[PDB]
């Protein structure tokens, strides 16, 4: 009553057709989610401070 049936279990793209791709050979590894955790590259730039000559230090 599980499991029978329906072969579209673990198949989730319908069709297939690699006649002419052929790079990546994954099972099941794609991920369409736009997302990034690195936020540290905006911050590596150092939106330009160390080759500015500016001081901020008074006394």
């Amino acid at each position: 009553h599980h499991g029978s049936g329906t072969n579209v279990d673990l198949g989730t793209l319908e069709g297939d057709g690699m006649n002419i791709e052929g790079e990546e050979l994954m099972p099941s590894l794609q991920e369409a989610l736009s997302s990034d955790i690195l936020n540290d590259m905006e911050s590596v730039l150092a939106a330009t401070k160390l080759d500015k000559e500016s001081f901020l230090t008074w006394l």
